[PDB]
């Protein structure tokens, strides 16, 4: 038929983050995705410099209005990510509500960007007054959430130390509304070694209500990447759509695609930088286009273990 | 590569025109295309309704300011299309003029959007005070322009009544600046019927030996009973791409471009008729180019139309 995705995320002229990381991948996979750029910057804030303007509530509403007037406010998925403005996010919520009112089956894939951890623990890189809005108004509306450990901790108030406390916290989120919760990265240890970050997933469905929990030990890459979480949420949406009731497979293809892309990025980043020289943010920009075939049909280089 | 392209055009949420019609295709063909969205509307202005905001001179300058501070102002191509502000257009010209100081080998592909013609009568749909800026500043800086007939007559000053006047206009356009001039559409006579639009190509280049030569082509394309939007931008985009792959063969660049456009519209029209259903003209929404569904056609266009050598 036709799968339309409304994607309200950031836009950078140069590089791949927000809608730049989310759009191409989703188009290559056959999704009619529409990109509302919550901001337009020359590049991500991971660089020394950056310039750009921002889209305010009034404008997002103005834009949604045009879609409504034309009777084009019927979607199958809504995708959202990083937001700094409290009022902006409220407006986003009002939009999703009406989009779900228009189509009762619409899926809201929310990546609750609040902050991350470095070494021991983290710090939020978003106004704190936004946390309440997420717990109360955003997550309840969301059907799929993809937070990292630190964000899953902030949304639940419960700190995570082990695979079991993580499932407990994921279980809490589920009761908040999300039928699919995926922790995209964590400090949890792996039997594979110290060079492995851990992904955990949890999906609630009926077949008769039944759960499906999966685990994944992904090898770390010696560098900091931007736009990877957005690409994760974006590809999760895609493969979950193509393989419903199979979180295992959907996650294996998602993480695998991330693998290939980063594998190619780090390589070009090394050859482009000096051997023995830490690549710069610019050299570490996801080699998105060069990864078209991996995104289309990613070679599964990772098996998720059922919990 | 990577082959870098700066595309400063319009963006819309729903549908494909401007940056939305050019980005996916070029990304699919491996081009690292950075998009500077000049405006952000809900949809194109062909729908009953449309709301949105627009980018202005300063913001475009600021966005450019960031790219420069990070030493990211080195591109292989610059792609521009429908511009609405004499102010914005001047800022674009200043930017393209610096990207060329930064990299002399840079290629500016400019679609001089001015207007078009319907049933014979042509008129503009952009501020008239834009024509001087294009003539004196934009075209001189261009390397590949893709104006339709009307814009070709406006840029040169000579109405095009036959294939002869077209070619004379192209020579004129060449003298103005760009070595590649493609008249994306014209209602010239075709030895195949009335329902055929004509495309004309002309490229100037010096070969290995060093002799400056010119290759000219002509394509007679059958008309689809419908009015689409984004096709001109898609044409300029693919031209940028195919001339890149086949630098010294304008006949192949064009054959592929026009053929890609064919497969897209062919799939778009039949998928629009089913949507509007038997009898009813397809609405502007049902006629939105079926871009993501034509991925395979963009990557490797099956050539359905061979150009005529002039
Ligand atoms: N350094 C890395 N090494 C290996 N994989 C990585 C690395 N960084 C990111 N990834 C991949 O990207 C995915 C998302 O991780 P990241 O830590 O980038 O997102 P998050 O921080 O989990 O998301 P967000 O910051 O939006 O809340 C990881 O699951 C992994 O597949
Ligand atoms: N109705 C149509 N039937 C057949 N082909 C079309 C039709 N409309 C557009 N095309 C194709 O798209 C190309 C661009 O034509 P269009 O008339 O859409 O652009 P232009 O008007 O030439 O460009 P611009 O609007 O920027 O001045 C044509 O050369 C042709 O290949
Ligand atoms: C006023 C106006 N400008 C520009 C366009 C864009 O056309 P193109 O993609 O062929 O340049 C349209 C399409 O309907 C239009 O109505
Ligand atoms: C504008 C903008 N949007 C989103 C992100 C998160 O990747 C960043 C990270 O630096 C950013 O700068
Ligand atoms: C905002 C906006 N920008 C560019 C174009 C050119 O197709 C249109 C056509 O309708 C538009 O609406
Ligand atoms: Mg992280
Ligand atoms: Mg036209
Ligand atoms: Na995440
Ligand atoms: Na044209």
């Amino acid at each position: 038929e036709e799968c339309r995705v409304l994607s309200i995320q950031s836009h950078v002229i140069r590089g791949y983050v927000g809608n730049r990381a989310a759009t191409f991948p989703l188009q290559v996979l056959g999704f009619e995705i529409d990109a509302v750029n919550s901001v337009q910057f020359s590049n991500h804030t991971g660089y020394a410099h950056w310039k750009g303007q921002v889209l305010n509530s009034d404008e997002l509403q103005e834009l949604y209005e045009g879609l409504r007037l034309n009777n084009m406010n019927k979607y199958d998925y809504v995708l959202t990510g990083y937001t700094r403005d409290k009022s902006f996010l409220a407006m986003v919520v009002d939009i999703v509500q009406e989009l779900k009112q228009q189509n009762p089956r619409l899926v809201y894939v929310c990546d609750p960007v609040l902050g991350d951890k470095w070494d021991g623990e983290g710090s939020m890189y978003v106004p704190e007054d936004l946390l309440p809005v997420y717990k109360e108004k955003v997550v309840p509306l969301a059907d799929i959430i993809t937070p990292n450990q630190f964000e899953a901790e902030l949304l639940s108030g419960r700190k995570i130390h082990s695979q079991e406390e993580a499932l407990r916290v994921m279980d809490m989120l589920h009761s908040m509304g999300p039928d699919t919760v995926v922790i995209t990265s964590s400090d949890l240890p792996s039997p594979q070694g110290s060079n492995y970050l851990i992904v955990l997933g949890s999906q609630r469905r009926r077949n008769s209500v039944v759960m499906e929990r999966i685990r994944m030990d992904i090898r770390k890459v010696d560098a900091v990447f931007v736009g990877t979480g957005a690409l994760f949420a974006a590809m999760l949406l895609a493969w979950t759509h193509k393989h419903p009731n199979n979180l295992k497979v959907a996650c294996e293809k998602t993480v695998s695609t991330l693998h290939h892309v980063l594998q190619r990025t780090i390589q070009c980043a090394k050859a482009q930088a000096g051997e023995g020289v830490r690549p710069s943010p610019m050299q570490l920009e996801l080699r998105m286009v060069q990864s078209k075939r991996d995104i289309e049909d990613p070679e599964i280089v990772v098996q998720a273990t059922v919990l």
